[PDB]
């Protein structure tokens, strides 16, 4: 955009607009630019702009380096960051190790409890939307994507948004709290449950709900729910440590205005990375291909 | 590229050029594939050349992976555009300041190739390119693939003097004894450059957009041109700088080792006399 910014490859989309790679010629770097139409009917990069700069300073938040506007477009560049986790997950044949994934669910915990702490809720935990960064930030797991994040507390008295029903599931339903399948207001809990199906989706391939046919949204939203809702937590997790059906069971039990305990959840997995005799070097799969 | 490691990206340019990732260690690259049957392979011998230039300023550092598949491949830092690409996007005018910060790195990055033996041979405005982040005032040199051994590596014989050689490398920016078919040297690597200069100052060279039959015809129309233009009409309401540059690289013997400090000179003196500040500030950095 301008004279400044060189567009290159397409990345895909994230929550309204194409994200693409680019140049910064006058600063000499390379960077990512998400792009709005100016004239689209409902107007959010720069909400979504305001919202990572609030969170600035924070582990794993990306930093946004311009946000404004060039031609038809509203623009957001954002520093250059890594492939995301599920980009990983099929550089790595979509088999990820038990030590990679609980090096991976000690991040994700603390950046969805960093949120938090800032009055927010994300609404789409997924794999696509975790980056790992490069260089010198390679161990480090970023969250991205606050085109769907909301205020569940006022950030001066704390108190929390009300309970709602009949809400349509915006996210990704594959990854969807069973609250929100049905309907329910999300809270800090349905964060951190989308946040243990990404787990167990890591561990396992792919998750039972995946590749059910439907002729429209609303009917493959519903089969997804019924799996999801009729699949007891030890079904799920058979096979696989018990740390995983403990995270999902602790999430399925919290109040919708509960705050939940992060520490005991991060506690759990690093357990077990402890008595599986794993090293603390930060060795993720990825590092090991050829 | 790839294997399991590196994933290839966007096309950017012996071979294809991309943008890629080293997925193992986290980083942007750039990979160069070349086609396994090739009747003139020379990825893996360009290869080399990088590694022994290693470590001087201005060197990209590489990686050479052999053969993945149908490809030979080498992978190379990432690095930023070339100079080539900044003069388009400073709709092909430089300011002299830029000119002079970009010169004395230039003239520094023939003179290291030379101290390691080797002329270069395609000085052009796309074999230079910036580096980027906290590389972003470093000239990089690229493309060994025409570079040859000028002298010994221990004993420093020079190689010796030879007629009807062909014009390899790009005819714009020629030495005079190139088109003439002479074997080059040093000397025809720094007055190809004193052309680069003389391109960014005027936006294009005089023997540019010539019409001809062939490309055989083409080049002796260029040939005619450059030894028509007189350095002082070239370089007319421009510094003298250039035209003493040129005067001086063209007044070399085949095996005289250029004194490259003198020329160096010329261009410091005059960026202090102009006043401008070594604040880095070249052209594109103005963008907005
Ligand atoms: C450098 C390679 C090609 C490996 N990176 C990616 O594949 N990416 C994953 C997908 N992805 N998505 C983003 C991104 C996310 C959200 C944004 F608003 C913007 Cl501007 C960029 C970014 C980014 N900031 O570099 C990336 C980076
Ligand atoms: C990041 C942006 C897209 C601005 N870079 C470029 O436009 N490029 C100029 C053109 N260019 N050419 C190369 C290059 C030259 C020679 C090579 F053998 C290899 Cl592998 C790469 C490279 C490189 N090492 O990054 C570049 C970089």
């Amino acid at each position: 955009v301008g004279n400044r910014y060189r567009l290159g490859r397409k990345i895909g989309s994230g929550s309204f607009g194409d994200i693409y790679l680019g140049t910064d010629i006058a600063a000499g770097e390379e960077v990512a630019i998400k792009l709005e139409c100016v004239k689209t009917k409902h107007p959010q990069l720069h909400i979504e702009s305001k919202i990572y700069k609030m969170m600035q300073g924070g582990v794993g938040i990306p930093t946004i380096r311009w946000c404004g506007a060039e031609g038809d477009y509203n623009v957001m560049v954002m520093e250059l960051l890594g492939p995301s986790l599920e980009d990983l997950f099929n550089f790595c044949s979509r088999k990820f190790s038990l030590k990679t994934v609980l090096l991976l669910a000690d991040q994700m915990i603390s950046r969805i409890e960093y949120i938090h702490s800032k009055n927010f809720i994300h609404r789409d935990v997924k794999p696509d939307n975790f980056l790992m960064g490069l260089g010198k930030k390679g161990n480090l797991v970023y969250i991205i994507d606050f085109g769907l994040a909301k205020k569940y507390r006022d950030a001066r008295t704390h108190q929390h948004i009300p309970y709602r029903e009949n809400k349509n599931l915006t996210g990704t339903a594959r990854y969807a709290s069973i609250n929100t399948h049905l309907g329910i207001e999300q809270s800090r809990r349905d964060d951190l449950e989308s946040l243990g199906y990404v787990l167990m989706y890591f561990n396992l391939g792919s998750l039972p709900w995946q590749g059910l046919k439907a002729a429209t949204k609303r009917q493959k939203y519903e089969r997804i729910s019924e799996k999801k809702m009729s699949t007891p937590i030890e079904v799920l997790c058979k096979g696989y440590p018990s740390e995983f059906a403990t995270y999902l069971n602790f999430c399925r039990s919290l109040r919708f205005d509960d705050k939940p305990d992060y520490s005991y959840l991060r506690q759990l997995f690093r357990n077990l990375f402890h008595r599986q005799g794993f090293s603390y070097d930060y060795v993720f799969d990825w590092n090991m291909l050829k």
